[PDB]
């Protein structure tokens, strides 16, 4: 989806523009595109920050929102575009809970869902917002025996 | 000044290098290497892991970081000043902070303001120097925006 792109082209910018702004290399920014949000610098973040007008901030908050949208959140994405739901707060708590432990090089093995799939639902908006919330609890557990 | 910024956070929240580098499995070497750099060398998998370790917000982490290095930093001659007079204008000196921050960012170079006229009122004199060394910073960004 390419991340440095959308966050730009989202405030009608461009890497040319912030190339020109910045001093930073064309091919640098062309690199810097295909990273992912953990591998940015807080100077790629003020950069950002200076030719957007947000701050620092809220330029790390709109980045993690469009890398939230686009990541597989531990296979709750399959999930969510499967039935067609969304919980806002919730999906955000839980891929900031995925982002935590890739910063600690710890493998979260994906959120499975086969018996679910498999069977039938009294209310499935209900029913998905019981597992992602389920999900949160388990990670917050295993982060906790961590700390 | 040269503050170590992640022993600085670690020291506010209790904890130390030896426990951010438990939990995260980062070499304690590499964390005395991260304790070295400037704020603007911090990548989001640091903020990550001291949201983790820490149960701050990777927002709130930043913010912190952001705060101690502003409380060390020259701020393009304003520190001397604000030193000297023994005042503080908190949202103003972190505006100016952050203008600088970008410029830096950015690979311009922010020279330091300079500093005998009457003064009857030394705080009121002092925050409008900073309000107009903002407002000169602002207008240097503008002109390239």
């Amino acid at each position: 989806i390419k991340l440095l792109d959308e966050f730009l082209k989202k405030h009608d910018l461009t890497r040319y523009q912030l190339s020109k702004l910045t001093g930073i290399s064309q091919n640098t920014l062309k690199d810097q595109n295909e990273k992912p949000l953990n591998k940015y610098t807080v100077s790629i973040l003020r950069s950002l920050s200076m030719i957007s007008g947000l701050s620092v901030s809220d330029v790390l908050f709109e980045l993690e929102d469009i890398e939230k949208n686009s990541d597989d959140l531990a296979g709750f994405k399959h999930l969510l575009d499967k039935y067609k739901l969304s919980f806002p707060a919730q999906e955000f708590e839980l891929y900031c809970l995925i982002k935590e432990f890739e910063s600690a090089n710890i493998e979260v093995l994906p959120f499975t869902f086969n018996r679910f799939e498999n069977e039938e639902h009294v209310n499935i908006k209900k029913d998905v917002c019981k597992a992602l919330e389920n999900a949160i609890t388990v990670l917050k557990e295993k982060k906790n025996e961590l700390l």
